């Protein structure tokens, strides 16, 4: 097909990397004891 | 189709609109300093 | 067909009912002010 | 087919089985009264 795979797959794609993204950053600590 | 896509891909897509919706809210929070 | 729609449907549809009890159960909280 | 179903089913079958992995671990909680 002319898109990778399809309109859905694309989104749900890229909105899992963001969401893994910006969640692992809100996760993610700095601290210096 | 008659229908956008699916039963199974309408219902997730408006589980996940809400879901990033009322998440997003709860993770907000405001303050004054 | 036989099963209600698939296996991969089946089982996203209970881990996601149940993704959301446990997670809302853990995100409500009671308080007796 | 192949392959156990598709490489999308397969990588968000690892990749949920982890997420729940470490983000159960992450949410427990140790503690000693």
């Amino acid at each position: 097909m002319f898109e990778p795979f399809q309109i859905l797959s694309i989104c749900s794609f890229i909105l899992s990397a963001l969401h893994f993204m910006a969640w692992t950053i809100g996760h993610l600590n700095q601290i210096k004891r």
